[PDB]
């Protein structure tokens, strides 16, 4: 019988991957996993160990979707991996998992090692499960691997338990600073279930991470109200409607950034806001080092409600009660208008996510996608804008499109309570 009716009249897997995954990296992914496609995070996470060498901190929220970010990597490249873990029955089950998919997997520790520990040196095992404790012992045998087959990863998971600030301290989790010291080349991806900005930091410090790429998924972020409104032709028409007036000023209910495509936009945007003595700041890659790091700070003072910003704003900022996000045209494209609106309403509170787009938008302009002279790169853009296009011009769930586009099905499935109901979006509410 038909497993599943996903094909749509009109619509024609890899396509907002970039690079692209290879015939192989699919064949690979079907064969060992059972999996048709990479999300957009596990992509980000495996094409930076394999072609960056780059270290991770990976917070997922659950195991959903998870075990393929570290465990893909090695069996592609037919190399090893190393999982440190003290999750001991979890670490059984996915060692159990791998072997059942004709993957060579074991648990490695002391009383294990007479059965295991030869074929692991001699490069018979693609993914090897060990404790914090075991590891901090054989420092020496991990140079070893490296040496003689190559290490394509170190996991660390339950990261958090790494620092003494966290709710799960473990002392075994301490000797892990020196694997940098050990194993240089390696790249660490750190997992955790917490997205806390200082317990990040705590991780990125006491592993020795090098610039590692943060992600943070598996949420279903039900504090975010979802909008799609069209311009009206005029700057104040179309942001009177977020501000109330106090005393002989105008204001945001809280903390606010709009994101606007061109410094042009922003000085455009500040000017209308700055003539109601509206407490805002601009910031873009135009202005210099001092200027942006004083907006930044103000900001997190709250010294400004609102900055008034190009996208190069927003990933130095941990602030947990940004109100809303207004999109001031239409988003680059879905990924950039994800790691956006995701920096809203941290402190679990309620907050408003709007694009107000025009189709003339410069983001929806198909001419400065067309003078690409890259054939790969040019269908990829189009692929982007005309997903980000479908998006804004829908009249079903905001909330369901881009979980569907970023998240694992269990997302969607373990979401109670929101969707569908007056707070979820302007396409439920309505
Ligand atoms: O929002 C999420 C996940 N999420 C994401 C982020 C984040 O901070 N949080 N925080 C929480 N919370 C989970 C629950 O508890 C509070 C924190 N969840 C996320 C960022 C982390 C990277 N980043 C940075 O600037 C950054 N930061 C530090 C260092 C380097 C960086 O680059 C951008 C924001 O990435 C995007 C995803 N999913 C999500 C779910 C539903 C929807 C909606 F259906 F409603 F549309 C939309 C989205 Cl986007
Ligand atoms: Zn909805």
């Amino acid at each position: 019988e038909d497993d599943e009716n996903e094909a749509n009249e009109g619509e024609e897997d890899k396509d907002f991957l970039w690079p692209a995954p290879n015939e192989e990296q699919v064949t690979c992914l079907k064969m060992y996993f059972g999996h048709s496609s990479f999300k957009p995070v596990q992509w980000k996470v495996i094409h930076s160990v394999l072609e960056e060498r780059r270290d991770n901190v990976a917070v997922m929220a659950t195991g959903y979707g998870k075990s393929l970010c570290f465990q893909y990597p090695p069996v592609y490249v037919g190399k090893i991996g190393l999982v440190i873990s003290p999750l001991i029955s979890l670490m059984e089950d996915q060692v159990l998992q791998l072997k059942m998919s004709n993957i060579p997997a074991c648990f490695l520790g002391s009383a294990q090692s007479e059965n295991v520990l030869t074929d692991i040196k001699l490069g018979k095992y693609r993914i090897v499960y060990v404790t914090p404790e075991y590891c901090s012992g054989n420092m020496g045998l991990l140079q070893q691997l490296e040496a003689d087959i190559g290490i394509t990863l170190i996991a660390v998971d339950e990261a958090h338990c790494i620092s003494e600030w966290g709710h799960d301290f473990r002392d075994s989790f301490r000797k892990l600073g020196s694997l940098k010291t050990a194993l240089p080349m390696v790249p660490i991806v750190a997992l955790t279930a917490t997205a806390s900005s200082s317990i990040r930091e705590d991780i990125v410090r006491c592993l020795n991470l090098r610039n590692p790429q943060i992600t943070c998924t598996g949420f279903d972020r039900p504090n975010l109200y979802l909008e799609v409104r069209r311009k009206t032709g005029n700057i104040l028409q179309d942001l009177q409607p977020f501000l109330v007036k106090t005393s002989s000023h105008w204001e945001f209910e809280g903390p606010t950034i709009i994101y606007c495509p061109s410094r042009k936009m922003t000085q455009q945007v500040t000017g209308e806001l700055r003539k109601l003595n509206l407490s805002c700041g601009t910031y873009h890659a135009g202005m210099s080092f001092s200027t942006r790091k004083d907006i930044h700070h103000r900001f997190v003072r709250d010294e400004i409600q609102c900055v008034i910003a190009t996208i190069a704003f927003g990933m130095g900022i941990n602030k947990a009660d940004i109100r809303q996000v207004i999109h001031y045209g239409a988003p680059k494209d879905m990924e950039s208008y994800y790691q956006e609106i995701g920096r809203a309403g941290r402190d679990g509170l309620q907050s408003s996510c709007h694009v107000l787009w025009a189709p003339a938008d410069i983001n929806l302009n198909r001419h400065l996608l067309t003078e690409i002279r890259n054939e790969k790169f040019r269908l990829y853009k189009l692929k982007m804008m005309a997903k980000m296009e479908k998006y804004l011009h829908s009249s079903r769930c905001r909330r369901q499109i881009i979980l569907s586009h970023f998240e694992d099905k269990q997302v969607q499935k373990a979401s109670l309570g929101i969707m569908g109901t007056e707070k979820c979006c302007d396409n439920c509410r309505s």
